[PDB]
């Protein structure tokens, strides 16, 4: 399950912007991984290792972080293959963190327009 993190208006932001991630109801002291990541295709979507943060909740279940906004990257598929420069201003983007386990917040929807 995702847990209710506020994050910034990063929709039509070009480089440079920042968007804001803050979790909420999330598992305390949990560890979560942050990054951007662009769909490429179905269920396939590429990573940027360039704008991937990180963060842990504290006992309130709460967490705070920042994402880095990129036009585009290399789509670094989360299976480890390299789809390939994705264009965050051709497609939508999202932010996420993952743990250890690989779990996080709900997911971060955000786009580029």
């Amino acid at each position: 399950a995702a847990p209710t993190a506020t994050v910034t208006p990063s929709s039509g932001l070009s480089d440079g912007t920042v968007v804001k991630v803050a979790g909420a109801g999330l598992q305390a002291g949990t560890a979560y991984d942050v990054g951007q990541c662009a769909w490429v295709d179905t269920g396939v979507l590429a990573c940027n290792p360039a704008d991937f943060s990180s963060v842990t909740a504290d006992a309130n279940g709460s967490a705070s972080t920042s994402l880095t906004v990129r036009r585009s990257f290399e789509g670094f598929l989360f299976d480890g293959t390299r789809w390939g420069t994705v264009d965050c201003t051709t497609a939508a983007c999202q932010v996420g963190l993952s743990d250890a386990a690989g779990n996080g917040p709900e997911g971060v929807a955000i786009s580029f327009n």
